[PDB]
C-alpha cells in the first residue's frame, strides 16, 4: 500500500545529488559523515538543478555565496523504495516494522536490507522532491552512506562570479522560452548606463529641479514621474522607451512608485548590508514594473534591455531617497543594484521552470475579479475511446460584489462528443440550476443558465459539465478547435471570458 | 457503489416535487409519465424542490407553481449511489448492461437483491455541490403506487412576481434576509412618486439635454443627479448608509443606470423575461443591492426600497442620454431588479463555506490562496505525532511577494515541525526559517525570495508535531487561521486560511 512498485527499482552504481554549502565543496568529497528524528538521514536528489537550490551560505540564504554540487554513487546494487506518504508512523505500521526504533535506523539495518532489498546491498527511500516538480528526494541511511564514492559536478565560487550568476546560470541550464541571460553583460551595460546617465544635460538639469529636500510622496511621485520622461529620452534608453510605452504595467507612474517605495523603507542599517536590502526590496509590491513582467510573460528578455530598466531604476532612487527618505547617499548604485538583480534571477527561474498555466489542471484562472478553476485533475480531462459519459465540476467565485455567470461555451465533435444536456447544470450555494444548451456551430455549444447566477465573496458555483459519446472512436486532434471551456461572465457587446483547458487523454 | 450508510428502509417514505404552473391541482392525481435515468424525480428538501416550480418557458420570471409531498404506503428502501455513472453501475452490481438503469429499478429481481424486503427501490443521489440534500429518482410504474399531497402553491398565496416562492425559500433560515416584498414594492412606487415631484430634483431634470449625448458627458450629468436626489429626505437614510464604502458610490450608482440604457430597446423593455435576461449579465448590482465584502448591507424593507427607488429615477435620466425608447425605469426595471434581489439574497441565506474556509479560494489584494483539499483544512487531535498540510498560492499578474507564514501553536501539544514546514514555487521547494513571536504564534519566512503571479504558483505545506496525545480544547488556541503574508504596504497583506480542529476518525 504504502511502496510505489513503479517507483520502485534496484539500480547499479545508482547516482543522485548533493548541494554542498560553501566551504565544504572540497571536504565532501573525502566521504559523507554524519555531523558532531524519524527523519535523520543524508539527502539528495535526482535533479541536480534542484540541488543546486541547496548550496547558498546558510548565514545569508537571500543573498550569499553558493558552494556546489556533488554526485554521490553507490557500488553495486541499491534498491530505491519509493514510498507513497511521508508519516513515519504510518509507514512503520503498514511495513511491519517496530514503531519505536525510528525509521532511517531501520532502513540501515540488515533485517530492512533483506525484507525489501531484492538482493541488493542497501535501501534509499525515494519521495516526492515537492508539489509542482517531477524530481524526487533520496535519504540514505547515514552509516550506509559511508559507501558511497563523491565527485564534483560543479563548485560555484570556482566560476567567479558575482552575486549569485554562477548558481542561476547553471540553473538555466535545465531549460537549454527560456530566460538565459549572460548577467556580466548586464552588469556591466548597467554600471555603463548609469554613468552615462547622470552625466547627462537635461538630466542634469531635471535634478536641478529636484525639491532635494523631503516632501510629500506626493511632490515626490509627481517629480519622479516628470524625471522618468525626462530620463526616458536619453538614446542610452530608447529601447526601453519603445516596450515600454503601451503596457500600463511599464509605465512612468509605476517606476516611480516603486522608487518611491524602495527609498521610504531603506534606511542606513538596511542600506548597509546585501542581504538585509534583498530583505526588504523582496518584500516590495510593483516589482514587475521594472522587470518587465506582466500578463503571464517576461518581456524584459534581452541583456540590453534588462540593463535599461535596471539603470532607469537606479537613477529614480537615487532621486526619490532625498524627497521621501531618511537616507544620505550612493546605495541605489551598488547595494540596490546588486540586489534587485538578484529577485530578477529568482523570479526568471520561476518563470524557466516548468509549470501549468492558468485554467490548467487545478490551477486557478483569475480575471475581471472572477476565479474560476477545475475541480480536480482528472475534471480537466476529457476522456476518450469508449461509448458513453462523463462528467467534469468547475468551481467558481469572485473576489467581492455579486458578478454574473451568462454561460458556458462548451466543445462538441461531430459523432464523438456532445454535450448531455440533462446532466449539464451549474449550483450556486447549492442552489442547482438547470440549463438552456444551443448549438453554435457544428463545433461549439453554448449553455446558459436558466435562472441567474452570481458569485462573489461568500457565493460560489460548481459549474458541471456533462459529455456524452456516441462513438468508441477516439478523438484525434484534427477534430477539436479549442482547447478550452469559455465560462461567459459579465457583458461589458462583450463577455468576460474565463478559460479552463482540457487535454483529451485514453484510459 | 453502495453507500449503505446512506441506505435504508422506511415505512410511508416521504420526499417533495416541485411541480410547475398548471399541474399543482393535476397532479394531485398520481405521478403518471407524459434512457438510463429516466424517471420521476424528488428531493428530501422541500425548498429544493421549490426551485423547480418555475414556468418552463419564462424561467427567469415566470410564475412559480408549487411543491407537492409524495409518499410510498408500506416500506421503501432508499438505495444510495456513490456515483452517477450509470455504465459504472450497471457493472459493479452486476446488471445488464442493456437495459436501463431505471427500467431495472423498477423489477422485480432487483428490488428482491436490494430492497430488503421493502415493496420498491427508489434511488439517492447528492443533490448538488455545496448541498446536503439529495434527489431521489423513482422508477415510473412504481411511482403509480405514490399519494400526493399538496405542500404550497404559489400561485394561491395571489402575490407578485415570484414573491411567494423566495419567501417560502426564506423559511429555511428563519444572517436570514427575510424581506417583506410587497412593503418594499409599495414603499418603491410612493419614493419614485415622491422623488418625481421634488424641486430641486424637477430642477435638476430642467438641465437635462434630454438628448444623446457621450457616455463620459452621461455620467458626469448623473453623478449630479445623484447627489442632489440623495439630499431628499425619502433618501436620508440610503444617504447615510453610502456614504463610506466606494461599491456604493454615486459614480457606481451612474455606471449602472448608463448600461442599463444601454442594453434596454424597445422589444426588449416591453417584455420582463427578456428584460430581466438582459439586466442578469450586466456588471455592478452589487452599487444598488448593497452587497459588498461577503454581506448583504441593504437588509431593510426601507433602505432596499431607497436604493430601487434611486436606481430607477437614475435609469428613467439615462435613457435619454445613451438611450432608445420611451416609462421602463418604474414598471418592468423595477420588477425584474426585484428579481435579481431575490436571487442574489437567497444565495447569501443558503450555507456556504465562506473565502479560505475548506477549499473556497481566499481572494484579496491580487493573491488567491486555498487549501489544497477539504482535510489539508482540518489539524486532527488526540494523538501523539506528525500531520502536513497543503496551501496552494498564485497571484493574478506581476510578481507579488509572499513574506512568511503566521502559525498557531499550543505550548506542549501544537509545534511547528521546522524541518517539514516549506514552500514550493513552480516546484522549486524553499525551506523555512521559523520564529516563535509568542507561545501561541510561530512566523515562518522563507529562506529565498517568493513570488507569485500569472504563471508562478506556489504549494506551501505546513507541517505539525504533537507531543501529547491530549486534544486541543477550544481555549488553548487563540486564531482560527494561519496567516500567510504578502507584500508589505506598515503592514502585509493578509492572506486567511480557515482550519477547524477535529478529533482522529
Amino acid at each position: 500500500d504504502v511502496v510505489d512498485s513503479s517507483k520502485s527499482f534496484v539500480m547499479e552504481n545508482f547516482s543522485s545529488y548533493h548541494g554542498t554549502k560553501p566551504g565544504y565543496v572540497d571536504s565532501i568529497q573525502k566521504g559523507i559523515q554524519k555531523p558532531k528524528d524519524d527523519w535523520e538521514g543524508f539527502y539528495s536528489t535526482d535533479n541536480k538543478y534542484d540541488a543546486a537550490g541547496y548550496s547558498v551560505d546558510n548565514e545569508n540564504p537571500l543573498s550569499g555565496k553558493a558552494g556546489g554540487v556533488v554526485k554521490v554513487t553507490y557500488p553495486g546494487l541499491t534498491k530505491v523504495l519509493a514510498l507513497k506518504v511521508d508519516n513515519a508512523e504510518t509507514i512503520k505500521k503498514e511495513l511491519g516494522l517496530s514503531l519505536t526504533e525510528p525509521l532511517m535506523e531501520q532502513v540501515g539495518t540488515e533485517e530492512f536490507i533483506k525484507r525489501f532489498g531484492d538482493g541488493a546491498s542497501r535501501v534509499v527511500l525515494s519521495l516526492p522532491f515537492a508539489e509542482g516538480s517531477s524530481s524526487v528526494k533520496y535519504i540514505n541511511n547515514w552509516e550506509q552512506a559511508k559507501a558511497l564514492s563523491v565527485e564534483l559536478e560543479i563548485n560555484f565560487e570556482t566560476r567567479g562570479k558575482r552575486g549569485q550568476d554562477a548558481m542561476y546560470e547553471y540553473m538555466a541550464q535545465a531549460c537549454a522560452s527560456c530566460i538565459n541571460l549572460d548577467w556580466d553583460v548586464i552588469r556591466d551595460k548597467t554600471k555603463t548606463k548609469i554613468e552615462s546617465l547622470k552625466e547627462h544635460g537635461p538630466i542634469k538639469n531635471k535634478m536641478s529641479e529636484s525639491p532635494n529636500k523631503t516632501v510629500s510622496e506626493e511632490k515626490a511621485k509627481q517629480y519622479l514621474e516628470e524625471f522618468h520622461q525626462t530620463a526616458l529620452e536619453h538614446p542610452e534608453l530608447s529601447e526601453l522607451k519603445t516596450v515600454t510605452g503601451t503596457n500600463p504595467v511599464f509605465a512612468g507612474a509605476n517606476y516611480a512608485a516603486w522608487a518611491v517605495n524602495v527609498a521610504q523603507v531603506i534606511d542606513s542599517e538596511t542600506a548597509d548590508n546585501l542581504e538585509k536590502t534583498t530583505a526588504a526590496l523582496s518584500i516590495l509590491p510593483g516589482i514587475g514594473s521594472v522587470m518587465g513582467i506582466a500578463d503571464g510573460a517576461v518581456h524584459h528578455n534581452t541583456e540590453e534591455i534588462v540593463a535599461q530598466s535596471i539603470a532607469l531604476s537606479s537613477l529614480m532612487v537615487a532621486q526619490a531617497i532625498p524627497l521621501v527618505g531618511e537616507l544620505v547617499d550612493g546605495f541605489a548604485a551598488y547595494n540596490f543594484v546588486e540586489s534587485i538583480i538578484n529577485l530578477f534571477q529568482v523570479v526568471h527561474n520561476s518563470y524557466n521552470r516548468p509549470a501549468y498555466s492558468p485554467g490548467h489542471k487545478t490551477q486557478p484562472f483569475l480575471h475581471d475579479g472572477y476565479a474560476v478553476s477545475w475541480n480536480t485533475v482528472e475534471d480537466s480531462i476529457i476522456r476518450t475511446g469508449f461509448q458513453g459519459e462523463s462528467g467534469h465540476d468547475i468551481k467558481i467565485t469572485a473576489e467581492n460584489t455579486p458578478l454574473p455567470i451568462a454561460g458556458v461555451l462548451l466543445p462538441t465533435i461531430p459523432g464523438k462528443l456532445d454535450v448531455n444536456k440533462s446532466k449539464t447544470h451549474i449550483s450556486v450555494n447549492g442552489r442547482k440550476i438547470r440549463m438552456r444548451c444551443r448549438a453554435i456551430d457544428g463545433d461549439v455549444t453554448f449553455c446558459r443558465p436558466k435562472s441567474p447566477v452570481y458569485v462573489g465573496n461568500g457565493v460560489h458555483a460548481n459549474l458541471h459539465v456533462a459529455f456524452h459519446r456516441s462513438s468508441s472512436e477516439k478523438i484525434h486532434s484534427n477534430e477539436i478547435s479549442s482547447d478550452s471551456i469559455g465560462v461567459l461572465g459579465y457583458q461589458k457587446k462583450v463577455n468576460s471570458k474565463l478559460s479552463l483547458f482540457f487535454e483529451i487523454k485514453s484510459m
